[PDB]
């Protein structure tokens, strides 16, 4: 079978300009986060375009 | 310099669900409600092309 291995993160408020730095202290291409502002779940993720994108996950 | 935001709908499943998901839409990720604990959660491929998951929580 194939086994995912998970890794838990705790999700915290801050700034998409804070999500790049943290992301990047870790070489990620995702981090997900509560933005300081909207107080929505954030996900900011690096494109194959290389460059960079900022999902909202609809609680809805 | 300048984005704009995706809004995506959440939704509970397991991850073998969201992994068929994953596959259908073509895509390297995915986010989803984990129906287990309620946690938001990222499924993706890996550099290495593996399968990895976030689980993230307050």
């Amino acid at each position: 079978m194939q086994v995912v291995r998970t890794k838990n993160v705790t999700l915290k408020p801050m700034d998409v300009e804070e999500a790049r730095l943290q992301m990047e202290l870790l070489g990620h291409d995702f981090f997900i986060y509560t933005d300081s502002e909207d107080g929505a779940t954030n996900i900011l993720y690096r494109r194959e375009d290389g460059n960079l994108g900022l999902i909202e996950a609809k609680l809805e």
